[PDB]
């Protein structure tokens, strides 16, 4: 009862709240501080553990959202606003959340840890679609989600210097993982059965923790949904990270009046600026020329990542690891309305031939003029080279394959061939309540509703089939968190989910129909990006 | 007492509210409906007069703001968000407001009518800087301000057709002027002493009412602040208006695939779309390539404007008309931040020369390469052709002269030479509470707060000299409204404000110093725009 809404951790006491689901109650502890607020002289610095507190911290509501750009492409639109901050912005934002079943588990229960997406420039654990009350009630697992610094506050990097080392947003997530190790037992969770799962930039973070030794010891399984650390958008070099950080300082007036520009006086000048000022100039340090290119992302400093993600994946030993990777059916359609010519969510987006040739440039940026042509060859149907509907879905594939599906398949194949046990999926159900246009199909990020059991919310108009479907998906994710295998341990009735190996390359389709095994995560198209295109780009 | 907060007009009864100033109370009637709500089948149509109502309409708060794009360039910034809507958005927005002194004037009192600016795409009568409580208390005049439809809802035009005739936003203002003729007497106002005053697009609107015979009979004086109808941004051709309206229909899916659209089926399709959907695609109608160019502006159809504003100003007879025109000192700096390269309000905007040549293309669009060169070579100081600070002020003058100062001076000269009595000013005081950077000087729109006596608000950190300066400014505007002459009727000791003539070209400087007469509203620069540039543009 209300006695179970009181919990003591290594820092102090907490009072949680009881959440209601149609199948029973859940105990939530929203707003637990896990780090000292990274404000003032602590801006751009690695997080420090929260010092113990006196009294009872209130943990009945979500805390502040980290300072971030707010999307204004379609004001008043549910499809874009559902990802916007739903609490007020503040640099004081390093807080995590723990859901636990009622009654509290008496035996150590596996823990799922969620990491949010949003290009490393946005995101919050308080979004309605990340509500863990349905996943915890239905599968009796422990769910943990943290906030990490995004944008410049999380990933502005002057490499080498100690005032702005970079990747502090990744260190925020790591500290929250150390917090789970030291404190999840008090909530009934098993610190030896921790399964990370993220989406988009969250999946890239999950993968970047696999490739970082200090973070690897803090978890045991990984789930990467529509994202991977080896993506062309998920990392940046040291020289470019220095250029962008210096450019942002110039846009806000640093250094002032022509004084010195060494990294000490530059960061000190950046620390005196209001947080909103830095955010208001985030998308200027890029040419734009940018969908799918974000200003401040993890850098290859040599610290958090001793080498590039692709190098660490190719040389990695992954025995004893279980991974669940997957993508949605139409990864790239969500990103076309952000600058691809001829595209608009309010019409059919029937683009011309010339608009397709220009859209390849914003979808695949920083590419040579001849390499952009090989993309047009590979994705043009030459029996219908002018059909606008086919060109629309072609550019969607160009952007989806280059940025998500093929970086994921490249990672999934290397893991299975080097000791890891890998399961792959492709989410193919379009929600009956989706506000995006029909031509986008299953857009990026719209499998999250069903993983978190949001259809079970009685205040939402989901179908009865989507409720059974969401419950089936939650069992898949929970079974993987418990046993490292999405298949039910004692049920041969349901169709089986075979592992993904580098040879057969088997995956299953996730929709209202029973499971169906297929071969190849866009095997033909991804050979163009993973195998041929580097050979062509290196010939200069 | 409270009996004066009750007034009957030709439509019904109203209950006003009493506003407080540090020098006495004011009776305000905010939210008076003057037209039937232009919703449903009445979208894009000329306004119909409000039907009489039963009971007492509440007139104690501002009504809704007309649907308009919300500026998001600098979120959380006072300088931009002070012009953003401060009431809920609705197509039901045709309401006006009346301020009147306490006690109510017993004899007919002159009436000032305010028309807000905002490039015909934004603006509202409810903004705090348009609060008429200080002008009415200090000068005992009657102040009226209306809302008019902006953007596509006010100025989308398929010329010729009757489903979308265009200029309905100008007809909104005219209906409010006919309302003042029929009802301002009930508030103590003189319908024979009505003085229009607007700013930016409001000043452009005031000028278009001078050039429209039906609107000319509803007022007797005019004040044009930082705007004129003959500006390169205030009008559009019939062919471009049709191209712009058709483009907006395509962006929202009109007409549906498999259907052709005449002017009827196209507007019928546009009338079924939510208002926010039309707003979300307003800026895609033009290339952008756009500061200083707005999608939906008054069209030259032959109806409201029998010819272009330039033609009607030249052939116009203006005897018996008093006009007060003026500009601010730095008309162009506010708009550079909206697209000129190298410009940022948070640094010094010390642009290179390459950025200067590029900025001329954005500030002066739609001109040939030879024409752009003549602008660069005319505005370059050749002893310092690379000084960034001089290039910044140069580009500020380039867009300030081309869009505001020279259209005003061109208009002011033609009026004084064809019968009108004209007074000119240049506002040269930068408010002590201004949130824009110092290098913007006196930006566009920041004389309004002194005309409306906002410094008198005791909850604002204005200086004592600005309070005296604000009171002195309101007297000029009130004296012009009463007598058609800003000079004090019987105060010969104060410096005099001589009329503006086409030859002497005299104006006064408005700042904390007493009046100083000067000659030439940028006479050398405006000769380049008004006299030579048309001749050079006759060369393809
Ligand atoms: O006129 N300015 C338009 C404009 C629009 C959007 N942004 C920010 N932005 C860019 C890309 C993406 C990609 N998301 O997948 C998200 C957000 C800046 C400026
Ligand atoms: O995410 N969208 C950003 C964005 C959308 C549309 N514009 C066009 N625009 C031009 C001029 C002005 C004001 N001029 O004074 C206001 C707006 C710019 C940026």
């Amino acid at each position: 009862e209300d006695a179970e809404l009181l919990v003591t951790v290594r820092g102090g006491r907490l009072r949680g709240i009881r959440l209601k689901t149609p199948g029973g109650p859940v105990s939530a502890f929203l707003g637990i501080p896990f780090a000292e607020p990274p404000m003032g002289p602590r801006r751009f610095l690695p997080p420090e553990p929260k010092q113990p507190w006196s009294g009872v911290v209130d943990a009945t509501t979500f805390q502040s959202v980290c300072y971030q750009y707010v999307d204004t492409l379609y004001p008043g639109f549910e499809g874009t606003e559902m990802w916007n901050p739903n609490r007020e912005l503040s640099e004081d934002c390093l807080y995590l959340n723990v859901w636990t079943p009622y009654p509290r588990p008496t035996s150590p229960t596996p823990v799922l840890v969620w990491i949010y997406g949003g290009g490393f420039y946005s995101g919050a654990s308080s979004l309605d679609v990340y509500d863990g009350r349905f996943l915890v009630q239905a599968e009796r697992t422990v769910l943990v989600s943290m906030n990490y610094r995004v944008g410049a506050f999380g990933f502005l990097a002057l490499p080498g210097s100690r005032e702005a080392p970079g990747n502090v947003g990744l260190l925020d997530q790591r500290l929250a993982l150390q917090w789970v190790q030291e404190n999840v037992a008090a909530f009934g969770g098993d610190p030896t059965s921790v399964t990370l799962f993220g989406e988009s930039a969250g999946a890239a973070s999950v993968g970047m923790h696999l490739l970082s030794p200090p973070s690897r010891g803090l978890f045991h399984r990984a789930v990467l949904q529509s994202g991977a650390p080896n993506g062309p958008w998920a990392t940046v070099g040291m020289g470019e990270a220095r250029r962008r950080a210096t450019q942002l300082a110039h846009l806000v007036g640093c250094p002032p009046g022509g004084t010195g520009g060494n990294d000490t006086e530059l960061v000190a000048c950046l620390r005196t600026r209001p947080a909103q000022v830095l955010v208001n100039h985030e998308w200027h340090v890029l040419p734009q020329e940018s969908v799918f290119r974000f200003s401040f992302v993890p850098v290859v400093d040599g610290d958090f990542l001793s080498d590039t993600p692709e190098a660490l994946i190719n040389a990695g030993d992954f025995h004893g690891l279980q991974v669940l990777v997957g993508v949605v059916k139409d990864e790239g359609s969500y990103f076309l309305v952000y600058g691809a010519p001829g595209f608009s969510k309010d019409n059919e987006s029937l683009i011309s031939r010339a608009e397709f040739l220009a859209g390849v440039r914003v979808g695949v940026p920083q590419v040579s003029d001849l390499a952009a042509e090989a993309v047009v060859l590979h994705y043009t149907d030459w029996l219908h080279p002018e059909d606008p509907a086919r060109l629309r879905e072609a550019l969607s594939d160009v952007v989806g394959d280059h940025n998500v599906v093929c970086p994921v398949a490249q990672l999934a194949g290397r893991l299975a061939a080097q000791g890891a046990r890998v399961y792959a999926y492709v989410f193919e159900h379009r929600a009956s309540t989706l506000s995006w246009p029909l031509w986008m199909g299953v857009p990026h990020g719209y499998e999250i509703e069903f993983i978190f059991g949001i259809p079970l919310d009685p205040s939402r108009n989901y179908t009865a089939e989507e409720k059974i479907f969401a419950q089936r998906l939650m069992r898949y994710w929970a079974n993987f968190a418990r046993t490292g295998d999405p298949n039910e341990p004692r049920d041969p009735k349901a169709p089986q989910w075979p592992p993904y190996t580098a040879g057969a390359q088997q995956y299953v389709s996730l929709d209202l129909r029973p499971l169906e095994v297929r071969r190849g995560l866009r095997a033909q198209a991804c050979a163009f990006w993973n195998r041929f295109l580097p050979k062509l780009l290196s010939a200069t």
